[PDB]
């Protein structure tokens, strides 16, 4: 096991704490909204697990699956903590 470090890479590939500004999981999808998209490593998201990425508005959706609900979760408390 170890320690995951999952929430802080999701949170590095978004941009940065300072690129988040909301956090919103369905059931397929981690829709992170960011102050600016062109921080946002597309690439990287697919490497931590997303089937797919894309740019909607102001915001990025990740789609991550039944994990994505947890993912949310988990980056809102690193960000919090």
């Amino acid at each position: 096991t170890g320690t995951s470090e999952m929430a802080p890479a999701l949170v590095a590939a978004f941009g940065g704490k300072e690129n988040i500004t909301n956090l919103d999981a369905c059931i397929t999808r981690l829709r992170v909204s960011v102050a600016d998209v062109s921080k946002v490593d597309q690439a990287g998201l697919k490497k931590l697990g997303a089937a797919g990425v894309v740019v909607a508005g102001s915001g990025v959706q990740a789609i991550f699956g039944t994990k994505s609900d947890n993912l949310k979760t988990e980056m809102d408390e690193y960000i919090r903590n």
